[PDB]
């Protein structure tokens, strides 16, 4: 395996005191997407000054990020003491399509030491460490974040000029203050500047060794190093994962000044990452020698669409998050950073949906006892059970047999189990599994040619299964049998008419064929009646040997309907707490298995009574009869149209909600449109909404001026004036 | 191998011990159940279970597998895929360039070409050097190579 | 075993897959979105096996 070097000199570790309340700070850093902050450069291509749209993983424009700050541990006087660190070791996060980070942006400024903040020390960039892997769990002391199998390790080592990465198995240590020890608090790593990073001899192994003091490496399968040189300037870094393996990105190698990410490195590991965490670290420096460190931030990535402003020099300089606002939607639609002034349509509100009510039921458990005993039929002898008005739990039936073939055409198998129906139909039969190669709903095999077919007008499922040794009330056929031919001879003795089986029907040939085929290749005939024009019925068949456990198959079809849907899964209605008659403005619903969403109203009761629902000419539900004797009318729910007034001359905007009126308007919306509307709030956080004859608007101001042409008419006599020119 | 073998089950039991949900494998990725399954299946129909923590969302991981007899000569399978990148297309067949002529300038006609496996046809010209370095290929908004 | 896969990836390199193929007897060679011959002659950002 990899030559990581020697095991730690001791299993013992430095004690870790958690000082986390010292580290609570509020220093948010929202993304300046206008500056292209956090933008990952496109893979392998470059461009001229043309602006183009692009799709890929990106940070949200409004994300303030997560903040972490590394700090010095305890030391007093002229010497080191015990570590004083943040509780960051417990911050496990799920991996979520990568992340990017901001490093050192607070450089050449001052702040505080935090752990001893009264010092008000100047701050400098410090590089982050991380661990990634497919699983996490409790330390033997119940502590958060213990890892399994192999994990990624990323650490700066000693001075930031050296970067290291590994893929290896961690091992707990029994030393005091270490993971298998019972004096353990939490894992941390450290650096000791008093001898570390000598100017003529930087300590390249400093950080790795302090890591080694808490864990013993095993099976290291990868290691990497990288060359970095000091520069207090902000740098960006990040991680993504693809089927090509993990990728590393940095702004430093190519675009140190503009911050655009480039694929600095890649990693061979193909294991999927499920979890991510930040490794805590601390400085062992002397109490009078303490140095505050610049804040560190992290941002999530998502597969967002962005407008991108490439520089003629190929750097991305500006970008637009299309989903950030309704205003941003407009820019993306015009592929530009300067939409002509006007009023423009934007997407409508979803109108605020609420929790479900149902009017299903009722009925009794669907008796499935015909399947529990006797011998199942030959492929041309099928038994059928029609189920109406009853309740079921098909998994109870699944426990009774081993299923060796599950397939459902036109419906997921989970859904067919959960769906409620006007009918449920089950066909069942003996069937050797030696013949399973010839059976599917679409099969060309003789079983489907002459013995059974299913309509495709209805969704279907198929099951093949066998009998458990404790289900002996069910018994075996002497031989499995099937009809492998079914045709009628023409009365003229020169030609013959084939007879494929009709869907959902017995083959006509069953009238002559025996309950079992006595011998393989047996054939039978019957003269046709003179009403049939004469000729002879003909059929033949084949057999399959009996088996130790009975083998059987099933056919399932279902039937859709409205007020006939009395077949349902067993249901529990506890704590709805109310159904129809409880309003509501938008609620999910199901009535007798008919899904929908809407608001109901107590109204009259047009006919026909007891017909369940009521529909318009376009087959949309109009209303519904209920067992409380009340007709309910249904209005679905009502969406809210939106439009935006845009003044490019002053670079300002305002909005109109249309006919909805200010009575349904609130300062925020759960209804909802785009993730924020804060750009309107830049002025309208300070004012009430304004009703107008067309509709309610935001940030308009009632000046009662008379102007002949606003070049921004709102329709009718309404007119939005631009503010005066600069 | 002593026997050829595979996983024929990988699902999670619901914490109420009745409902169960399958975990189908992701394309180009190991199934999650490999964490409990042994490196080979010791016997046909072997199965294992793992209680899952509330951190894991509860329930029980459940998995099982099956085997096939060994043969005198090993039997093997392979999967092969390829990836086309843009400036990363450095994987190629060994070159046949020997015993040919000096390349690539001709200028000249709009000659067929391949650069790092990127096929095309066209003519080249002495140009400046717009942005940005080390991306190698340059494109317009219409997805046509510019230079 | 099929749940234990080993993967090879290749970047920056030159090849002659037919010499690799000579080492085994192939009783099934098929492909999709590419002819089985062209996968050998096409150049790529990666080759994965
Ligand atoms: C960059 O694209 C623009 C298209 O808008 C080209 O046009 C010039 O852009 C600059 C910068 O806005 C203006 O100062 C010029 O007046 C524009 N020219 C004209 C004729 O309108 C520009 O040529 C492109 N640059 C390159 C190097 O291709
Ligand atoms: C890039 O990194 C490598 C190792 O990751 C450096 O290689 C050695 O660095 C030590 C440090 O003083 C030198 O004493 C050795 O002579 C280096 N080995 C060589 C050059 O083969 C390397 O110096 C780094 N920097 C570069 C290549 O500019
Ligand atoms: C504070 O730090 C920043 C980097 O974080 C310094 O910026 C660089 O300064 C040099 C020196 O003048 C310039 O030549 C570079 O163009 C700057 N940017 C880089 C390297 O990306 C800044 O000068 C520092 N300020 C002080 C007062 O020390
Ligand atoms: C400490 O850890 C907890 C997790 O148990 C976390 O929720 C919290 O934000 C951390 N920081 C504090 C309490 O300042
Ligand atoms: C990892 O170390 C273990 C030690 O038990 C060994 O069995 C295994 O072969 C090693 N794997 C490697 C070096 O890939
Ligand atoms: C008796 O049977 C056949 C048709 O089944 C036919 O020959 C004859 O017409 C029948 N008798 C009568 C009276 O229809
Ligand atoms: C409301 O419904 C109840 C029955 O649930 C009925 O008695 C009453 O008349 C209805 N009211 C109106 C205004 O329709
Ligand atoms: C706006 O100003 C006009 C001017 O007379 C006034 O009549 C009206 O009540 C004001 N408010 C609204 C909501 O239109
Ligand atoms: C991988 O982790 C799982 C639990 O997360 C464990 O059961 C399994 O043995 C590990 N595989 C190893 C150590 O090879
Ligand atoms: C152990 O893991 C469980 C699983 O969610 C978690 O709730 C708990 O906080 C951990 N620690 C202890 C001491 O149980
Ligand atoms: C044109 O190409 C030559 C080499 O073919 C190069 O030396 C020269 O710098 C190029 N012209 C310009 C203006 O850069």
């Amino acid at each position: 395996y990899v030559d990581v070097g020697p095991d730690s000199v001791k299993s013992a570790c430095i004690e870790v005191d958690i000082q986390q309340t010292f580290f609570d700070k509020t220093w948010p850093r929202p993304i300046d997407v206008s500056k292209a902050d956090g933008i990952i450069y496109p893979q392998g291509r470059t461009y001229s000054n043309i602006t183009i749209t692009y799709q890929g993983l990106f940070p949200y424009q409004g994300d303030h990020g997560d903040m972490y700050v590394y700090s010095a541990g305890h030391a007093t006087g002229t010497t080191p003491q015990k570590l004083f660190v943040a509780n960051y070791s417990q911050d496990v996060k799920q991996f979520a399509n990568g992340f990017v980070v901001r490093i050192g942006a607070a450089a050449n400024s001052t702040g505080t030491v935090i752990i001893s903040p009264s010092t008000s020390a100047t701050i400098r960039k410090i590089y982050p460490a991380f661990m990634l892997g497919s699983s996490v769990g409790n330390f033997s002391d119940g502590k958060m974040g213990r890892f399994f199998n192999h994990t990624l390790v990323l650490l700066p080592d000693g001075c930031g000029t050296l970067l290291r990465a590994f893929y290896c198995i961690l091992e707990p240590r029994s030393g005091n203050h270490c993971p298998a020890g019972n004096s353990y608090t939490s894992f941390a790593t450290y650096h000791t500047p008093a001898t570390d990073c000598s100017d003529g001899n930087y300590n390249r192994n400093a950080s790795l060794n302090s890591f080694k003091e808490y864990f013993n490496l095993r099976n290291c399968t990868f290691m990497y190093t990288y060359n970095i040189t000091e520069d207090e300037i902000l740098e960006w870094f990040g991680i993504t994962q693809t089927a090509q393996g993990v990728h590393l990105f940095s702004s430093r190698y190519v675009d140190l000044y503009g911050g655009n990410m480039f694929q600095f490195a890649t990693l061979p590991v193909y294991d999927t990452i499920k979890y991510y965490s930040i490794i805590p670290h601390s400085i062992r420096s002397i109490q009078s020698d303490r140095k505050a460190w610049a804040a560190f931030y992290v941002y999530k990535l998502q597969p967002l669409t962005f407008l991108l402003d490439f520089s003629v020099d190929g750097y991305i300089r500006r970008a637009i998050d299309c989903g950030f606002n309704d205003l941003s939607q407009l820019h993306c639609s015009y592929e530009s950073f300067d939409v002509e002034s006007g009023v423009y349509s934007v997407s409508s509100f979803e109108a605020k949906p609420s929790g479900s009510v149902v009017e299903q039921a009722e009925g009794v458990e669907c008796d499935f006892s015909p399947l529990l005993s006797g011998t199942p039929p030959q492929v041309y002898n099928f038994k059928r059970l029609v189920f109406t008005n009853c309740n079921y739990n098909l998994t109870k039936l699944l426990s009774l047999f081993s299923v060796n073939d599950f397939t459902c055409s036109q419906i997921s198998p989970a859904a067919i189990a959960s769906n409620c129906y006007s009918s449920l139909i089950l066909d069942y039969f003996s069937y050797p599994l030696s013949m399973k190669s010839d059976l599917s709903v679409s099969s060309a095999g003789p079983i489907s040619q002459f013995n059974y077919k299913q309509s495709f007008s209805n969704p279907t499922c198929l099951i093949l299964a066998t009998v458990p040794h404790n289900l002996t009330t069910i018994t075996k056929p002497l031989k499995y049998s099937y009809i492998n031919k079914c045709s009628r001879f023409l009365s003229d003795d020169r030609t013959e008419v084939p007879q494929l089986v009709n869907a959902n029907q017995y083959s006509p040939c069953v009238s002559i064929v025996p309950s079992t085929v006595w011998e393989d290749g047996d054939y039978y005939r019957k003269q046709l009646s003179p009403l049939e024009g004469g000729g002879w019925l003909v059929a033949s068949g084949s057999t399959v040997a009996m088996t130790e456990q009975l083998q059987m198959g099933f056919g399932i079809t279902v039937q859709y309907g409205t007020d006939t849907n009395s077949v349902c899964p067993k249901l529990e209605f506890a704590n709805d707490t109310k159904i129809a008659s409880q309003l509501g403005n938008c609620v999910e619903y199901s009535l007798y298995g008919v899904s929908g969403r809407g608001v109901f109203q107590n109204c009259t009761a047009v006919g026909v009574r007891q017909q369940r629902f009521v529909y318009d000419a376009y087959q949309n539900l109009v209303g519904y009869y209920s067992d409380d004797g009340n007709y309910y009318c249904l209005r679905a729910c009502v969406s809210v149209p939106v439009s935006v007034i845009y003044d490019k001359e002053t670079k300002t905007h305002a909005t109109l909600f249309g006919s909805v009126a200010c009575e349904h308007i609130s300062s925020t919306m759960s209804q909802y449109s785009r993730s924020t509307r804060s750009m309107l709030k830049r002025r309208d956080s300070t004012y009430g909404p304004l009703q107008t004859p067309v509709g309610c608007v935001l940030g308009l101001v009632n000046s009662s001026l008379f102007v002949e042409d606003c070049k921004l008419p709102l329709g009718q006599s309404l007119c939005a004036l631009p503010d005066t020119p600069s």
